[PDB]
């Protein structure tokens, strides 16, 4: 057992004790206040609480890291990313590409980049599952007409052809056991659905996810991201210039903000959880200058967070083409942008932005690969991490809910709920499966259930 | 890295998010509220939160036990218990009586049962600390007259003797050097002190001991205690009957009300945490029925208790002579009380009392051998644990403090803080050492200074 081990634990034990002292007391003064005053006393205390739940994660921090737990972690985490990349090289790259079993995948789905992205994921995840090579169609594809090989790797070195003996389109894979080239359609209408999709995630490998990860289905969908961006040689140079041009530089904060009463909206909103997050930051390391990478569809912003967060400096992709003019041919450049803000949103220490976004969602899904466990590292303002044509996202309740106005489910230890969405403000909405029943829960009281499906291992 | 550890990492670290959340969130519902509503809203919070940090502290507790932890700990406190005792073992029983080096203690201080056992702890830790002998003086002692040894094991088996070359009293270890039986006086008048005090601990047993301990200081005097309190074979059997007699049994809550505006004192502010502590039991294991030992110096106080807690079950020691007649003989029983409700409380799995007891003190110093670590195991409605005549007690300014009013000290990350107290409310009570100033802080944004003491090591 190690020394700081249990230091960091009784001190993590401790300090929520007294954080419940503090709260019962506090809380019994604001009983007796009036208007005016209770206002004043209300925000010193939420001023004071802020700093003490950042000194318990700060603490929680540490300990996740003490008898080298960090450097286990590190390892761990590189380890299952070796393995899994090996086995989808291996599955890409077949000896007899005239004679290998395929599944072919179409990019142009009719919708922007991300989406897109994720259709090739898809594709991907059920080739993987389904033991063919993904072959990848991407003609006359909006982003860069000249294929995706301009801008990627190919997704293959040994067999990037169509071709084949017989050529079905996807009716279920022990259907099309004898197919040898089976044609895959847009997830939304797949009609007979495999079982290789998210948020589920290999049985074999599942023991030493739980262990290593925060949200192991994340981290699964990241693996095809992976493989899929790596970049042509070109782009790889036109990022690391991008990088030293706009200052990119560690510590910093990614923020997305996707538009055109309400708010999980105005930037405030956003900028709340930097800040929040940049105090945090500040407990473990010092803080030389607090950095925002804005990534928006809104050239009006960035003026106006610039002029709001006087305490910030403010990085964005200004850029108006490539470095090299050569390459403003291979891309049609809305293009650029996208490729640069997904880049340095999945590459900063934390990110705020609205997972309703398939951007955000990208440099998420990407940030997973940067590091041993960074599944807790965002802010989202609306949905939870989803993954589009997902099957049914399941909780079960961990302990009794009892609800207190009709808006709210009951639940008993064991219950299945199915999640629509967390509210950031203590409370989850979602169906209590044993009652048709959907309301809100309180979101500790419940706990992620995890799905696993017994994928082909390949043992290479 | 375990599977269960780090799940319940998360869910720990999760848990304080959907805390904080939550948090924020009711806490600017409360802003805009009036009286009558106001009131509801509060205790409904206050009603939630209690159940939400229980959560939480019932996974750390889950967490200090995961991968073997729990027998790691066992195993390593009942390893420096052997230890400690084995040492004391030693020292105490020397070949040569005559001739070996000791140090006299006499029993009968001015003041209560507690009061003398911690004398004589005191004399005992001094003795080994200076390689003595302890020799116990208990001629014509007010609870058992027929001396200490009529009640508990004689102190030593082969050298109860007063005798010896020279005899001086107190002056000095340097200065006694060569004086072959020092005479110590009680501490209030000690005027060479020497460094073997509380609250400081061994420097060969430190590491060892944070390790194991959340608080070394007091697990270090207990093992006096346990030496000490052995029993002469009658007050074994006795304790066993009135075990049996009374129904005491596991689980149950020592409650110990020293007595004869104001309230650190009143029964329902001993119930308060009473209930709490149960509530956080029944998430690890079912509650068949409350059980609480209430151990009071008044009769009227258990029909009352009786009354307004119907939901508890008390127990009490209502005993008016020893089991078998014989034994009241061996002692003028104001002590058959005290050495059960001492001996209940200490056995019982949490403790509510008043710190500033003798007695509540003892029970707690016991309790700690009793478990891995039971530092945590208490609330005290004053006092911090202390022993009378301790060394300063001192912490360590861990984070900043700014006052808010100048009730409160600032510190700075070091300062050294002379703590005075703890108010049971987020604030501690002390000294600015660096600033000379006496006032508030928060308890969280300071540490526990351990003491240590190059004590005499004894190979054997």
């Amino acid at each position: 057992l190690g020394k700081d081990h249990e230091i960091l634990r009784r001190r993590i034990e401790n300090g929520a004790k007294e954080l419940w002292f503090f709260l019962q007391s506090e809380l019994k003064k604001l009983k007796n206040l009036e208007g005016n005053e209770l206002q004043r006393h209300a925000d010193e205390f939420l001023l004071d609480l802020g700093h003490h739940e950042r000194s318990i994660m700060t603490d929680l921090y540490y300990l996740s890291q003490t008898d080298g737990a960090g450097d286990w972690r590190e390892k761990e985490a590189k380890d299952l990313t070796e393995l899994v990349q090996r086995r989808i090289t291996y599955l890409q790259n077949p000896k007899d590409c005239s004679k290998a079993k395929k599944l072919v995948c179409n990019i142009n789905k009719g919708c922007g980049y991300g989406c897109q992205l994720h259709h090739v994921v898809y594709c991907f995840m059920i080739a993987y599952g389904t033991q063919r090579t993904l072959i990848l169609e991407s003609q006359n594809w909006r982003y860069a007409t000249g294929g995706w090989e301009t801008v990627f790797r190919p997704v293959s070195e040994t067999c990037t052809d169509r071709s084949g003996i017989s050529t079905g389109h996807w009716s279920g894979e022990v259907k099309d056991k004898n197919v040898q080239v089976v044609e895959l359609p847009i997830v939304d209408s797949l009609h007979p659905r495999p079982p290789y999709l998210p948020l589920a995630v290999p049985e074999d490998l599942a023991d030493r996810l739980v262990r290593v990860h925060g949200d192991p289905a994340v981290w699964w969908v990241s693996q095809f991201v992976k493989y899929l961006i790596r970049p042509q040689p070109w782009l790889e140079k036109e990022i690391e210039e991008a990088t030293k041009k706009l200052g990119f530089k560690h510590p910093v904060i990614g923020v997305h903000v996707r538009r055109t009463e309400a708010a999980f909206h105005p930037i405030e909103e956003y900028m709340v959880h930097v800040e929040e997050h940049f105090q945090l930051l500040a407990r473990r390391m010092q803080v030389d200058k607090k950095r925002v990478y804005l990534a928006t569809d809104d050239p009006s912003l960035l003026k106006e967070a610039k002029t709001k967060y006087p305490n910030y400096e403010f990085i964005s992709d200004n850029s108006i083409s490539w470095s090299a003019g050569l390459h403003n041919r291979y891309t049609e450049n809305s293009l650029r942008g996208v490729i640069l803000d997904i880049h340095f949103l999945s590459q900063a220490d934390f990110l705020v932005c609205t997972f309703s976004s398939q951007v955000c969602r990208v440099a998420y899904e990407i940030m997973q690969t940067l590091h041993p466990d960074a599944s807790a590292n965002f802010h989202s303002l609306d949905d939870i991490y989803y993954f589009g044509g997902q099957n049914a996202h399941n909780q079960i309740a961990i302990y009794a809910h009892q609800p207190r106005t009709a808006d709210e489910i009951p639940m008993e230890p064991g219950d299945i709920i199915g999640v629509a969405g967390n509210h950031w403000d203590g409370y989850s909405k979602g169906v209590n499966r044993k009652l048709g029943r959907t309301g809100l829960y309180p979101s500790y009281k419940v706990r992620e259930k995890i799905e696993t499906v017994k994928y082909p291992t390949y043992p290479e």
